[PDB]
């Protein structure tokens, strides 16, 4: 028997192992095949349609009843090559999967005397995972991973783990932290799926936790906002000028109102889509909006012979407001009087149309009140959310 | 024969288990296949093309019979797992399929003694449903999922159901409820296609119902146009001041038109799309169009010396409008009597240009109320929708 | 002899069929193939880059030689099923095939005792089609579908039709008529494909009509022209007024070329295009930009103090333009006298300023004929092509 | 020995014939594959990462050794066809190629006696190719591809072809002419690749020439451009009425400016991209810009009380430039009196306020000098690229 | 033994070489393969999902022995091609992988006496590299490749290189330089992969250097940044006619503005985002806008009866901005003085008013101030990139 020690083990062990059989002695024992998981890099989280793009690393273990050898014999070996179409491999596949498929197969398997058979294989999966939209700027993303059996019933293939549940819970060891999502936890957790009343099937989920960086999108989404809350700043008391006014607010209210077309555009929209940003910006629009209208009804109220209409209707309408907030010498001397009277027509109409500018100037100072609580309401919601945020990392 | 059980039992069924045959024994009697189909999830629901992509749970069973075997002998056996590829599988393929694949092969199978044969599969399939854009805020969709036999017959094949209609038709114990689409009826059917004079062929229709969730859509389309209905509101009242009219809606005009590119964008269009608020928002805005174009045509009629054209024809304009709605001291004197007929021609004009006014302050309020028509006929539509939408779910 | 009818006879038929050889006795004669081809729906027509995707079911029999059988034998059998792997299968392709594939396999196929040897399967098919953009909102498209042997010679493998030409043209059973387009006509046609001098190859061209529904999308596209050709309706008469009359245009010139750009991005962009539509909508704006700039140029002469150039120039002119169309008291009197002079100046520029606006008020009415003209034309042209568009299904 | 002559000629030369061989009987000799490629369509030419998608039709005829038969023996055979896996192929791969693939297998080739084996094939191939943007409208496209041999070397494989390089230079019969594409020439040419100072390889660079179609480009992107080549004649002599200027070029700036975006859009935009008309485009506007900065600050110094700076500085200006372009009676008779100085000072603005307007009107003439010497040479530049289009065909 | 050498060769050869065995004959020591890679072209570098795209060559040559034979017998071959699937083939798979494939496969392999078996291969991958954005218009990449066994210890599998680093680091020969990216240094590193404290793992690190040619990227980028620089130039020195100013900037304020947005659509938008450029450019023109706030400000306090609030709070406010920069004749004359009075009121207005137009006048200079400074630090920021850009390629 002059023969290599490999070529030898291979013919004795591949003879006739028929591949199909679950590899066991006593159809009662059912096998356990143990697995672990470590997270490499996340490639794509799109919001549109609940996608997650995934890449990991992987690894099972089975024993084995027919490729027991004594190492005596084979010349003292203790680990063999075989490739991974001539034994019988488990039909883990992972719940949750869209597309699946993208990765290579690995020809080949390791085993060990006694029937330590293991396998190493990567695997880029397409994921459903119900993302959540609110909380844009600082979400923090719950996922789920679900591992069984298609086929087999909790006394036929049961899952276990290599490690135990803390040594995996924190593993960042091969993890790149070069894109704009960080990992926080993987925990592992094992129960059994049973939905009718026949049968029984195990399953191990494991809950990933993702945060966003969200350094690089603040600066370009929140420093514009901040710095165009100074057009309330500008546009300030000017009633009787309000043709200037109007001329400011008519270019102001397209002047961002032309880019929010492309924010919202950059937004990744989600059909149950309601950020806390996005109805702020909204109502914030809503209450300038409805500001210039009130200014302009005002000053189209005041610019024409109305008078704030003299007649006590705006008494009442004052009053209600309150309670709410709680024979040549002869033509001579004829045409020497006839003018007095046009001159003091002409001079007296200065001060009736200048007596009627005060209701402007005093409602604009009680819409400049409702907009500073409004924006102090929004750096508090911000304020709170950022503490929100940070404190999510202590657990 | 000291071998596993298992293994000699896998020994003894495929030893001369041929594929290709139909197993039966007669070939006079057809073979049944039963099926069952559990929903998971709705990944996109496409109106450009039709193409709506789902994702299933399956079962399949049907009787065999060259493998049967008794307990007795081969230790107690009585369910046994077999490699996929070494027996007769039936060609159930699904109709309305477009790019069918994406869904991975389970490579084994049931088998109990006499011949009962499972599998499961899943299926994620791109079919073709004819979606009616129509009530788009709140559409129920009524897609269709066909199985068939591509090849054989009624004689041959026929397909039945594992459980009973009820069962299959309520069934959401699987389904996830956070996308924008819910279940409501899984409804199954089993008739005949035949298309010939020849050929029998079995069909087994699931006839699937869907509702889409639309409360985050309306916050987001709706309330900016119940909103911006506000624009009637505050341009009111000023045929004299129709300047600054004219520029109110000459800006207005635009504000909403330049985002109804987006909106339009926004809207999944359909080469057959006619949506109830896609027609409304249209006809809203020509209404509002040819207002401000009287209004401009009024205006332009009274700015020039024209005077509403005194000549009777502007008589029988308004007729048929109303049956529509059913040495020195001499140069001294001279002087002076030479500037008064000046003054009194300058002074005599303002009653004459302001005595004009009067035609578009009436025409106006007609506008207005054919507006409020409009809006109360808008909110009459919109309220009958969401009363069918809320009464569609009772059956 | 104790064995099923069914397993035995596919014993004895596979036997020693060897696949490769040609089925036939003597190499002389030439095997034929039928084939038959059903339409289903029609997914996606592409106009960027002539690209055509459909869906249709096939059929396709062999006269077979080496699968006879006599049924007393084996137990009255007639028809069976094999897999398709185990005999002889022709290399049916089509051409014009653009990413062929996208359709699964069946793994059966039915033959009959003497050799008639039948198949079923579904194409889904991408395909380059010559597509005429022109006759945009009423087009008829002719697309082609070749079916040969992309090895075999006329003497080899002959392609005929199941059914007759007829019963094939008019075949819209299973067509559903829900999407965009509706078929008309499948046309066969037998014919010979030779290109150099030595190899004769058989070729089947089955000619597909098809046409557009544009009900809805007419609605979309020219209703709002049709609306939008009332600006020259609103802006009439007014030289004087020219100051807002340019108001009116400077916007309008804008209004509609905003969404022009949307307009350009929902056609379906096509290097050889020339709509009908696509042109008039062109030279419409190009008439009317120099409509307003002869206008303005009018406006722009007579605003000033150059009175129209009374030199004999403008006589000139209009003759050519005429042809184309075919001790204290005597410082009294003296201030007396001093302002009669500046009052008649001041009143004697209101006549000159005046007297020069006829022009305008000439050419404008001859740019509204040539206006009214072109929409005519317009209006014409859209009559035929909907003339022509319903009479082309009268075949 | 009743059997079919096909079956008997199958059986006969398959029995012993290993595949993996390279057929030859002296390994000395090298073995020849010849090749034959034909052109069908294009499909895209994507500028944006230089793709090329091209449909080609393809032949190869290499001899063999191991199959010949004497056609006296087997019933006066002289062609046979055998599947494609039986037999050795010769590895022959296309160079620059990106995801090579989409394109079906033919399942059988032909054999004559003496070994001439044949195979025909469509190849779908997506190349790499070096498209240069400049000469946009008119561009002629130089592609290559190369075949050759992945592993073997040139006393090994060597490649030769089928027809004479002049029959294979002119071939346009099967190649359909209704694309934006035009085929010219189709030059092949042999050569030796090696690298190192060991390996020798054969190689067959085919090189492809190919024009556009650019008839319904320019009537879509040129006529547009020289349409809007009449602003300059719109605005012209107008410094004192620079209020309407102002008011025509503030809009125009914009009304060519919004849609420039689509323009851009449009463009098969190319990293390495400088087109000469998207170079000549921008220059103009450039021009127009500088010629309306000069414009207004014109007319910004003549419109206040400047009076065009009459310090001597503006001396040195002009002179520079020209350079460069080489009791109570008594207070009757006083009050007569005061009021004739301030009437004089009233009359006298008149004359200084319109003596300071020749600067504009000088100025306005040499840069309207500038633009038609800009015109010119873009017409000049258009004329001699057309003219570079029509001579490149005469080869 | 009257048979091809070839033919006898690969029978004695294959005959009972079963593939799945290391190549081996005493397990104790390890094989070797020894790889090679030359770059062709980089197909896209996409920033944002860090994706790239590459084509590279391959070798790789493993010594083996299993088959050892003498030239001497087998008439005097060297040099044999067998199928790929007839040997062992190593597990070398690239790490950093995203949908790799899209390649063929090589099915031959060449193999000498003795055991050297050589492959040659194509391999187009899709690689996750960390790409900085920051230094957009000249950054110098560094992205790295992993070369290594899926499956194999250190003590199975070794990585050494077939030519020396030297020779592999600066290898331009195929490369071809038209696309965006130009090849800078390929630099190969050998080391240990061990995680936990059992298994050791070769790796073979290539650092890859790319530059980006940006020349076309500036002309169309830069050069309207500069040219637009000129709009301060174009608005200066007029704060009594700010009407005419705020005219300006209203509009300036927009016509690049609305350019923006395509400019953003433009920019290959990454999560972690942060241009040199993209934040200057931010920056600008918040300074412009605040300066543009700052005028208006002043213009509406002048411009009304405020008179710069001659109260001394603005010597208090100025004070702190110096410390921050650090019978009937009687009614004749009567008449007669009664209208002196008013002439006189009327006559004093013009240099009240004009005396309060100097604040403005001053601070636009400081603001101009603070523009040069911003665009001068601009300036220098660009020239010291442009240096580090040229200075990166020294090494
Ligand atoms: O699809 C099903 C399924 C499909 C159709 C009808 C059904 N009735 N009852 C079940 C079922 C439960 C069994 N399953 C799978 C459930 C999980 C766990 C293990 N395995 C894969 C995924 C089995
Ligand atoms: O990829 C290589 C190659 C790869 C790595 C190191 C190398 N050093 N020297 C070469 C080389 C030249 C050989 N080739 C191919 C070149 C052409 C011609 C034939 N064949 C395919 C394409 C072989
Ligand atoms: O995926 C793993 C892996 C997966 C799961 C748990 C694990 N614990 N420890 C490791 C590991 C390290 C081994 N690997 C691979 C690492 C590199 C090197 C060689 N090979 C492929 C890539 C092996």
């Amino acid at each position: 028997t002059t023969q290599p020690a490999l070529l030898r083990l291979s013919d004795h062990l591949l003879a006739n192992y028929k591949k199909g059989v679950r590899p066991v002695r006593d159809w009662r024992k059912p096998t356990t095949v143990s697995i672990d998981v470590i997270m490499y890099a996340i490639l794509n989280v799109d919001e549109k349609n609940q996608v997650l793009t995934t890449y990991i690393w992987y690894r099972q273990y089975w024993t084995d009843e027919f490729l027991q050898w004594t190492p005596e014999d084979f010349d003292n070996v203790t680990k063999l090559s075989i490739p991974t179409d001539s034994i019988w491999v488990p039909d883990i596949l992972i719940n949750e999967f869209v597309d699946v498929g993208k990765s290579p197969n690995i020809p080949y398997v390791y085993v060990h005397h006694r029937g330590e058979v293991q396998n190493y294989k990567p695997l880029q999966l397409v994921t459903a995972c119900s993302l959540d939209i609110y909380n844009f700027p600082f979400d923090v993303q719950n996922c789920s991973l679900t591992f069984t059996s298609w086929l087999h019933t909790i006394q036929d293939i049961n899952i276990t783990l290599w490690r135990s549940p803390e040594e995996v819970r924190s593993d960042k060891s091969i993890f790149i932290n070069q894109g704009e999502w960080e990992l926080l936890e993987v925990f592992p957790q094992f129960k059994e799926f049973s939905i009718d009343i026949s049968n029984s099937y195990a399953e191990m989920k494991f809950y990933v936790i993702i945060r966003r960086r969200p350094l690089f999108y603040a600066v370009s989404l929140l420093l514009p906002s901040i710095f165009l809350m100074v057009v309330d700043i500008v546009g300030f008391c000017l009633p009787p000028d309000s043709g200037e006014r109007v001329s400011f607010k008519i270019t102001l209210l397209l002047g961002y109102s032309v880019f929010l077309i492309i924010v919202s555009d950059t937004l990744p929209a989600t059909a149950i889509g309601t950020p806390l940003i996005g109805v702020y910006f909204v109502v914030c629009m809503a209450l300038l909006v409805i500001s210039l209208a009130e200014t302009i009804f005002i000053v189209r109220l005041v610019h024409k012979q109305d008078l704030q209409r003299p007649v006590p209707d705006w008494l009442r309408h004052l009053v209600l407001d309150r309670i709410a907030w709680i024979l040549a010498v002869r033509g001579l001397l004829q045409e020497l009087s006839s003018i007095r009277h046009f001159l003091e027509k002409r001079d007296e109409m200065r001060e009736v149309a200048r007596d009627w500018l005060r209701v402007g100037y005093v409602l604009d100072r009680l819409l400049f009140r409702i907009y500073l609580l409004a924006v102090l309401a929004y750096s508090i919601t911000l304020v709170t959310l950022w503490s929100i945020w940070h404190y999510s990392e202590n657990l």
